This record gives C-alpha cells, structure tokens and sequence, in this order.
C-alpha cells in the first residue's frame, strides 16, 4: 500500500586483496551485478581517502528543482558549501519538525514518492552538479601545495576517480578527442529530496560514484537487459520525453516510481548509499534516485574492454534514433589500432575483435554506394574536423571511416547508410570521402594480432 520499496542490490565487501584492482574486480563482480543494474561497493575498514576542504572558500552556483512525477526535465544566485549546509539542514529539520538524524530513511523515502506524485504540493529544492573547475575541486588529492604522506597512498589508487579514466585497461584512455564531459569526474552537492532523475550513460558506459561524506543517497537502478522493457512502460506514460531533441544538453527525462515500473514487471532493485560508499552502474543500466539530506558526491564515466562491443551497438542505435555522438567509436578503435605496439595485451586482442566487424561493414558499404553509381573518390582526415562539421545530416552520426558528399551543397555529409539524403543531383556528381583503403586497414589489423600473440 503506497509504496512498496524494491529488493535490495547486490553489496560487496572486498579484501585489500581483491580490491587492489579495480577493473579484476569489476570483472570479478560483472556476472552478477549485470543482473541488476547497479551494485554497492563498501571499501577494506582501513581505507579512508583524507577529504580535506575550506567550506568557506568553495562557491557554487545552484540548479532549482520541481518535484513532479512524470514532469519534465532537461540533463543539463550562488552558495559556499557552508551557506548551502545551512540551507539544506534547515530545510530538512523544518519540513519534519525533527533533528536531521532522527529522520528514518524510510520515511523519506515513503514521503520522496508521496509529494512527486501530489499535485497540490509544489516543493522545490536546489541542488549542485558541475565538473571538476578550479573554482570548485575534486574532493579526491590531486597534485599540486604539498601532500602529506597518507595523501600520497591515495594519490594513486585506481579508485581515486580522477585517476580511473587514464589508466590502461580503460579503453577511453587514449582516446586525444576532447570528450570532458566523459573523462573527468562530476562533483554532487545534495540535499533532502534533490534527485536524479532515470536515464543511461552516454553510449551505454559504466559509471562509479562515490559518497564522500554526509546523509545517504537512494537509489534505483534497472538491469541492462531490461533497458527497452523500461523504455516502453515510459513511451504510454510520458510520450513527450520522446520527441527529437534538437542536442544532447536537451534529453529530457523524468522522476517515475519504481512500483509503476514493477507493476509492469521491469525489475528494479534499491539501496541507500553512505558515506565511504561507491555505487557501480553497469552498460545500459537504467538509474534513479534522491538524497535523504545534505551530502558530497563524486563521479565519473568509464569503459573496459568488456564494453567494447557494446559501445559499437550503441552507435548503431544512436543512428536508428538520430540523436548525436559524443565521439567517434570508429575514430577511438582506429586510434588504439595505431599505437598497437604500446597496448596491454589483453585490449589489443579485444580490440582486434572489434577491428574485424569494423573492416567487414565498411566493405559492404562501400560496394553499396559504388553499384548505386558512386564513382569518384577522395582521402579526407576526419579526425582534424570539429565534430559539427562531419556529422551525418540525416541520421547525425559522427563519420569517421567515410561519408559522401556533393559539390552543390558545400560542407555537408551523410553517411553511408543515407547516400539518398545529400541532395537531387546524379550519383556521378558524388564524391566518397574515406578515411583508410581497405589495404591501409588490414596492417593495423596486423600489428594488432602480433601484439596480443
Ligand atoms: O544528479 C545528476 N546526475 C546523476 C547523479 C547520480 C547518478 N547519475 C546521474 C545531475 C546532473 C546534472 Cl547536470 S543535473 C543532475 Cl540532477
Ligand atoms: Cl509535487
Ligand atoms: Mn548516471
Ligand atoms: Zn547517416
Ligand atoms: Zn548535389
């Protein structure tokens, strides 16, 4: 009656032993976890990352939030984390007529559900989200001021999130394309009720969140196989989070009681996250959740050598729905392909697999657009285009390996998939713009294969 809270998520409780290695451990876990989208990860009792800041000397500017089920948001005047401590506590101390700690999670939680789905209530609250700036900092060390020698231990751990992007059985390491939003880590400052809302990583990465300190947070995640089942049940209910979306700052999304989702047998699974705790969300896995009071969050994209073939589905998808590429997939394979003799053994076998279907597609299409009379061909370095420039005009894919184009409409692209789209002129008048000959490929293929023995 009301609200029925989902099953709990997996939690680990790894050795210092296990925990040494991040992605072993990811590895370790992932048959499990896949299962349920998300997954709670408690650190060895001994390691604790020393957070260290002036409360006084950090500003933020604040995001306002509604809270109304189903309604509407966009994915993407000023506060110290103290003035908005003062707030946020307050708030919360208010709203129950209680002492913050003495507010038992699951009442939250039953009242979070409650005031989104009433009309008459119009709560708002504010919240912080923001990439790591100079203006405002990682709460991780990081070098610079001198550290002292605890510092120094977590200075390189693999799970100070700073450091996880750019370490070498991350696939995303090498890639020289600015993709900011995806390599550095996300800074959260929360408060009572301020929630996320439900929506995948961008081309269905993992992402690892930490609590730094502060009130937990809640959330719900939905497994990776379960993603369009949860995509359907939202189309009747919300169509309009649905319509085209001029970018990707402008994805709308939404708040949705987990019970709606679970009446219409998704599975969907829970947690409270606290302080000192990581959560992991898993490729493709849907997630929401709220804050239960003032906290600190940090968090951060990645991708292993698992999620290889699931990046180029992704693309594939991106393409059915036109909606835009952060970067180029083909662009990242091609890149590691060409500093092959540097790999870690086990990626450049991986990324030979994906090489291989690469080179295969790109063949078929390229005798597709010749029997459609596509004559005339030119070399063009894709890479050195801004991303706006080269993306499909009709599906919006980001081209890397080709594209055609035509002197009667000067700068424009499509990709292989929409040589219809370009314009009305004679397919002699064409041009295909290709990045690599089918010959040029086959010996970074190679150099791959040697590599991985
Ligand atoms: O909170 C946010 N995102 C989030 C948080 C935790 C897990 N996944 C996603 C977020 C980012 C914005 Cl920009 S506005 C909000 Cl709200
Ligand atoms: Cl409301
Ligand atoms: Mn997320
Ligand atoms: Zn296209
Ligand atoms: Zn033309």
């Amino acid at each position: 009656s009301m609200f029925l809270p989902p099953p709990e998520c997996p939690v680990f409780e790894p050795s210092w032993e296990e925990f040494a290695d991040p992605f072993a451990f990811i590895h370790k876990i992932r048959p499990i976890a896949e299962q349920t989208g998300i997954c709670k990860v408690r650190p060895p009792p001994d390691w604790q990352p020393p957070f260290a800041c002036d409360v006084d000397k950090l500003h933020f500017t604040p995001r306002i939030q509604r809270l109304n089920e189903l309604e509407a948001q966009t994915r993407v005047r000023d506060y110290t984390l103290r003035t908005f401590g003062e707030m946020a506590d307050a708030f919360k101390s208010d709203y129950f007529n209680m002492p913050v700690h003495m507010v038992p999670t699951e009442l939250v939680e039953k009242e979070f559900w409650r005031l989104v789905s009433t009309i008459e209530e119009d709560v708002t609250v504010e919240y912080g989200a923001d990439i790591a700036s100079k203006e405002f900092g990682s709460g991780f060390p990081v070098r610079d001021i001198k550290l002292s020698p605890e510092e120094e231990e977590y200075l390189d751990s693999g799970w100070n999130l700073n450091n996880m992007p750019v370490m070498e059985q991350s696939v995303l390491a090498h890639i020289t394309a600015d993709i900011c939003g995806m390599k550095l880590p996300w800074l959260y400052v929360g408060m009572c009720f301020s929630s996320f809302c439900w929506h995948i990583e961008d081309h269905w990465s993992y992402s690892i969140n930490y609590l730094h300190w502060g009130e937990p947070k809640t959330w719900y995640g939905v497994p990776g196989y379960a993603a369009e089942q949860l995509e359907n049940v939202m189309k009747k209910l919300a169509p309009e989070l649905f319509v085209s979306q001029p970018d990707l700052l402008h994805q709308l999304v939404t708040i949705m009681n987990p019970n709606t989702l679970m009446t219409h047998e998704v599975p969907v699974y829970r947690t409270n996250q606290c302080a000192g705790e990581f959560v992991i969300t898993f490729p493709r896995a849907y997630h929401s959740g709220f804050n239960q009071g003032f906290n600190f969050a940090e968090a951060v994209n990645f991708c292993t050598v698992d999620w290889l073939p699931l990046g180029r589905q992704c693309v594939e998808h991106y393409r059915l729905l036109h909606r835009y590429c952060v970067f180029s997939h083909d662009e990242m394979i091609c890149k590691m392909a060409s500093k092959a003799d540097v790999l870690d053994v086990v990626v450049a076998s991986t990324v030979q697999k994906d090489m291989a279907i690469m080179i295969e597609d790109e063949k078929a299409l390229r005798e597709t657009v010749r029997k459609l009379g596509v004559i005339d061909s030119e070399r063009m370095d894709f890479e050195l285009l801004p991303d706006d420039e080269r993306q499909c005009v009709k599906c919006k894919t980001t081209c890397f390996m080709s594209a055609i184009s035509c002197s009667c409409k000067p700068g424009l692209l499509v990709c292989l998939h929409h040589v219809k789209e370009l314009c009305s002129c004679p397919p002699y008048k064409y041009k295909l713009r290709y990045r690599y000959t089918l010959d040029d490929l086959y010996p970074m293929m190679n150099a791959l294969k040697l590599r991985a023995e």
